[PDB]
């Protein structure tokens, strides 16, 4: 009685990956979470009145684990922090991987700029805008801190599959 959706988060250690999945499963904010630890969470949630369970790894680190998710996961959540540019940088690389491991430009993805809630951000809401444009893909500005944005990027994500693929 539900649809499955298989969900990774990727990008540069630091931006908050695991925070944003935590908020999504969670509701509160984690100051530090283990940066080694790679997992898989699940969620229920009703999206557009469907019943969604949600199997999202959180990334960490270079795994038999993140291979198979790679390789089977439907959309991917690219994330980079507003007050690293080079996590917003690394983008390409990471976009790169996953193009690779699919065969295909065409792969759901939403690019997210976490981070939002900090002071005097380095990467512009243009610069990223700019980059989503050229991948033709959804670019969401969050803050793990404040969830501003978290429930956003994955029924966003959630939305890019579908569009992609029957469900
Ligand atoms: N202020 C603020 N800090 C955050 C946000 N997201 C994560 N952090 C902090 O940034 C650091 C890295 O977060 P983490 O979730 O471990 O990053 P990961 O390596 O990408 O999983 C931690 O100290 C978090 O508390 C956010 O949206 N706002
Ligand atoms: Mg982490």
């Amino acid at each position: 009685h539900m649809t499955e959706y298989k969900l990774v988060v990727v990008g540069a250690g630091g931006v908050g990956k695991s925070a944003l999945t935590i908020q999504l499963i969670q509701n509160h904010f984690v100051d530090e979470y283990d940066p080694t630890i790679e997992d898989s969470y699940r969620k229920q949630v009703v999206i557009d009145g469907e019943t969604c369970l949600l199997d999202i790894l959180d990334t960490a680190g270079a795994s038999a684990m993140r291979d198979q998710y790679m390789r089977t996961g439907e959309g991917f959540l690219c994330v980079f922090a507003i007050n690293n540019t080079k996590s917003f940088e690394d983008i390409h690389h990471y976009r790169e991987q996953i193009k690779r491991v699919k065969d295909s430009e065409d792969v759901p993805m939403v690019l997210v700029g976490n981070k939002s809630d900090l002071p005097s951000r380095t990467v512009d809401t243009k610069q990223a805008q700019d980059l989503a444009r050229s991948y033709g893909i959804p670019f969401i500005e969050t803050s793990a801190k404040t969830r501003q944005g978290v429930d956003d990027a994955f029924y966003t994500l959630v939305r890019e599959i579908r569009k992609h693929k029957e469900k």
